């Protein structure tokens, strides 16, 4: 399932991502846009034996469980499965604890060198959430 843009924008508003930690909407609909053009199925599986997970790309070497990654770390308490899910729960408290543990939005590659210093709310307005 891929999310059009503004329902994508809704739902991460109505899970508290406007704001969260200094980061407007249109940051994490950004990256969203980069790091997997809002495909919730997106896997990107990598040669350090993890696995980049759903709409967000969150790394499976720190952040959620699938199994295999080398080290076995789970940092949100997830299944990596979770975070396939049309269902964007397990993403965005995953995506809360990152920002929070770590250096903010530049966990994510494709924010840190595609949305930063950017006008990161050209990705909303059109919504007028
Ligand atoms: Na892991």
């Amino acid at each position: 399932k891929v999310f059009g843009r503004c329902e994508l924008a809704a739902a991460m508003k109505r899970h508290g991502l406007d704001n969260y930690r200094g980061y407007s909407l249109g940051n994490w609909v950004c990256a969203a846009k980069f790091e997997s053009n809002f495909n919730t199925q997106a896997t990107n599986r990598n040669t350090d034996g993890s696995t980049d997970y759903g709409i967000l790309q969150i790394n499976s070497r720190w952040w959620c469980n699938d199994g295999r990654t080398p080290g076995s770390r789970n940092l949100c308490n997830i299944p990596c499965s979770a975070l396939l899910s049309s269902d964007i729960t397990a993403s965005v408290n995953c995506a809360k604890k990152i920002v929070s543990d770590g250096n903010g939005m530049n966990a994510w590659v494709a924010w840190r060198n595609r949305c930063k210093g950017t006008d990161v709310q050209a990705w909303i307005r059109g919504c007028r959430l």
